[PDB]
């Protein structure tokens, strides 16, 4: 595989997908037993290890549809990965999305052309794998972790003169990130399972920041939910 | 309201949405107590009645994004309707979608331009209200009704020289109907709740028909699921 | 035929196409001899009968490109229908379109994606069959019925936050309805003949309503023109 | 006016619009009394003269939407031109369009982006002014000149690897030229009157050429029809 | 060749491409030895002659993507033309583009659909042939003629209610003309060499005109640069 | 600045832009004096150091329009960067592009929607800053490094079922990468200077790989050209 320097078997059925390869390192080393690094290519670290005696891998994706598509493609095609879970965050675009909320994306809107390229006059709506979604949801409820289930917006431009998120907020969209559409689309295409779990980095519309302590907590809940949504 | 001849209060918080106004009549009269017809405009019958002592209405929608949008718009704007549930069927486009399956749409793809008109370079992904979805799902599981959760395709043309459903099947899309995108989009826009529950009228790709008896059963399960997903 | 429960021969060469299936019933029973109903499917009534000893049928279409396309498709493919005439109304978008005017559409603009789906980078301009147009025009002139000949706009959304009709008015477009583009496109594709004849339900831009009496008259003139444009 | 070197009044209410400025010269000098040339700018000759004691002008347009738009724009804006009549030819794309036929375009399809630029998600259908159309039609019938009334295709590329005219033929489109959409669109926008009258230069699909003698005749009929459609 | 009445060999490897066929005549007769006119078709004059003992031709193109595409297509396909150089002018859309500047276009933006037709979801960026570009640049520098190298905008509409040139100026685009995209695209497609050299007819945004004397000079420099960029 | 943890002044006027943050480290440490790392955020290392007594920085960009846009945006907005030079490689899509060639992109095509989002019906052609281009070209020629000047294709999908590069090759496009369009577009928008210099990682169409030794050499020439194109 071109972008991942690993061997047959070095990668688990379940990969967790942060955007930052340093959060990849942090996650593995903080949460997992007998950790191994399998990829050092391009600094986009991946790691396999164990959680409750079950194998789990953690691969960085980079930022943007185009970067994540690369990793998801190779993970699926070259390493027969079965379940794929994005664990990152997003800018919240609604007031009712609270900074302690954990978002489970049923679907994703986008200004990426990726789907228009393949489909033309169809708006393809990507779709989370429901069984993973239900699991993650259950895992949250049973521990009373605050959870919201709805849609997000996979953007191409972080800095965006022509942002239409105001209109997206008005249609119930929860927050904007930059990966989900690609994950959900590529996974479904290959008959695989995928889900994005997200925390709120800030409220983008009402301006305000969230604190370091608030981020640590919700981060930690995201990884918890992800892990138990699986074991 | 232009298309519905009813009075303030004559319509419930929860409306069920068949496409056929004669299935609207059938549903109400078969399932509901002390039934009343409130709309005779254009033959697109609507009915309010009672189920387990709780008010429920049933309004026909017509076929197509443009027709349902009319009814959904008026129901929401003129009659402050809170929950909206499409109960119809669809052509299945995958082999693994069985003729006894009951489909709960998390989202919908489309070749309707309705969203491109409002959004331009965004693929808007419509999103089912999750709380209704979960309810309907639970209601099925607890009675052991076979249920599938995924996406569908809201088409504009029934007869379609340029059908791309083959490609849609390959991405996990379950079946094609002609209403969901509109329901989900208009509902979310108005901060309301919506869901499409669907049965399989036929397999469109593998050609074969389903029998009258198979349709009666699954139909009956759809209305059951809808009702209990609410009470 | 899937949507029409009729037998070979039960449907005439010339079908008149109201949107409302109750105007279908009204028209037939008010204007035609030895009337027969051939379709009760979905409440979308169709009727064959006689006018001046010549067979004429009247089929409801529903509202929207997607609904009418269904009926037009089946009428053409399953019942070898030769001439198709939409008789409905429209919202007028110009001041010079008077509430007593009868509109004959030479062509139609649209925000439906139906043609973009089939054609891509082509703006397909649908085209009325001229021989029917000329007839209808003659039939009006010879009785001195006020008649206007120009274009309309086939819309997808009745209620439309992103309405561009102001700009359409400025280019001479007369009024907005929701069926013509589909009729004209499907008819021409099958080497058949089609025409939309329309009355003014209201002025949409200058706001004002038209009265019940004004509508009865112009309605009656529309059906007159349609019938004589044929006999 | 930038592209036309003429003075207030030097140009008539009725301008005839060939594409070739040498057919402009030919037309005027062959058909008109006391001829005057008013424009020599860019070689795109225009001429005013008299026909049956009534003033008529004849201005070359060039080939393509972009060129004709220039001349039509200036003629309308700078010289208050009221009626505009394209007299050129086209490649026929249907077998039933005979080489002696004279085409009156009710409307025009296009791959020009001109309308998509102004309108976005609307397919704008340009529309001939009916009163001119009727006149031209009458003028043909009364002299028994063979005449067809339908649509054409305004193309951007003469030589076209991606030609979709095969599909356009199947929808009843008669022939392809390169000016009409622009004429009809700009004229209607300015509350003016326009019409394209066309002869068949060749059959494009069935390959075959038409002879010099056949072209002279039909040409001559086109100019005849145009003139009498006015006097 | 359909649009050019010339014989095998009558046209040089290097053709200069003004838009005006009268500037074509002027150029040849002012700059070239033993001049011959080979095309009189449609008034779009072409001329072959000699400059410093080397053959050079000069063909008018008309205005617009669609017109120039015709001439470029035939010149390339029918007369095996190798180098093609547009010598015209443009409206400047930036303050820093001075009225004495000579523009060499590396590339061109457009609202023509020509490339979208062939490519769909790709923005094709046309590309000047660099060897010609470098030559022309050198030829300017060595004589100290003021020269700017950047991009332009090939527009379809001269008069443009929906002009986006303000936004184009902000991205460094230098000026607007109506031919370059077509030249560069068709030339590259046929493995040929092309370049647009342009003078400033006016500043379009800041309104002001340039004088007749300023135009004569820069014109003369354009033709100079073109010729020496070749000998 | 959100994505780069550096202080005012820590970053030079001239930044070199590899995609791989490990090639960023390699480049700096191999080519530059008194090297300093200023960014460790996300593993996307940036470094400032000295070359021939002049300050030069080297920042990784990630893969894809969306990732590079982030870094370019911050570098320009937060650190007033003046010149930006992408030094990476690309898949060659033409036979005449030799594995030892060094590509200087005058412009870039794309299937990214980034520009369509901002521009709509315009194909925006991004444009390299010519002064940097000329420098880099000169620097190559004077040392006799093999250099090609033309266009490339900025793709969104590395793995691409719907690849149109075959058609792009036919129009002279040299190779496909994933960053240039974004660089050139964002740089020009902010009145800055940018250039992509590229080596050939493989021939994508004719299949064959290039060797490790061939890559080391051309890589080394790319960095050489970049540096001297500046000093
Ligand atoms: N567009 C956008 N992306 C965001 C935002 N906050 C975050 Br964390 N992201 C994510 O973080 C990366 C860029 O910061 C991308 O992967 C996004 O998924 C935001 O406020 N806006
Ligand atoms: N496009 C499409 N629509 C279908 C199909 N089967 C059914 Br029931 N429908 C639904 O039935 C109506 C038309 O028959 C529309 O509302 C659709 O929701 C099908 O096989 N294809
Ligand atoms: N969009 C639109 N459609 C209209 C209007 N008035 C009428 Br009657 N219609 C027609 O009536 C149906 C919806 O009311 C559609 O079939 C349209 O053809 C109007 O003011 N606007
Ligand atoms: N695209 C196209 N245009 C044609 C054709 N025949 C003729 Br005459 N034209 C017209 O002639 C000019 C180019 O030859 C354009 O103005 C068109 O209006 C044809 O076969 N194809
Ligand atoms: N759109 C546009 N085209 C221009 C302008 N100035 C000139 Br000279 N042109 C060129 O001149 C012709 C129309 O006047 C076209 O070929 C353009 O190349 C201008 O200010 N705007
Ligand atoms: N699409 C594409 N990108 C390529 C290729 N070879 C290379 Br190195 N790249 C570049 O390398 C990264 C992905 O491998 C992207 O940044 C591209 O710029 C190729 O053959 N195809």
């Amino acid at each position: 595989s071109v972008h991942i320097g690993a061997e047959k078997g070095q990668i688990a059925d379940t990969v967790l997908l942060p955007g930052d390869p340093l959060r990849a390192k942090f996650i593995a080393e903080t949460y997992l037993e007998n950790v191994e690094c399998y990829n050092e290519v391009r600094g986009m670290y991946g790691f396999t290890g164990t959680y409750k005696g079950k194998k789990i891998s953690v691969q960085g994706t980079g930022m943007g549809v185009p970067s994540i598509s690369i990793y998801v493609n190779e993970l699926i095609q070259s390493y027969d990965v079965q379940n794929l879970i994005r664990v990152g965050s997003c800018g919240a675009i609604r007031k009712d999305v609270k900074v302690r909320d954990v978002i489970l994306a049923m679907t994703s809107s986008t200004d990426s052309q990726m789907n228009r390229v393949a489909f033309g006059s169809v708006d393809f709506a990507p779709c989370a794998d429901f069984e993973l979604l239900k699991n993650a949801y259950d895992a949250a409820k049973d521990k009373g972790v605050p959870v919201t289930v709805g849609s997000v917006f996979t953007a191409d431009q972080f800095y965006n003169d022509d942002s239409q998120i105001e209109k997206l907020a008005k249609y119930g969209v929860l927050g904007v990130e930059m990966e989900t559409t690609a994950l959900y689309t590529l996974a479904a295409k290959h008959g695989r399972k995928a889900l994005s779990i997200l925390t709120v980095s800030d409220h983008v519309l009402t301006g305000e920041e969230t604190t370091a302590e608030e981020r640590q907590t919700t981060f930690h809940d995201m990884i918890d939910v992800a892990l138990h949504s699986v074991s």
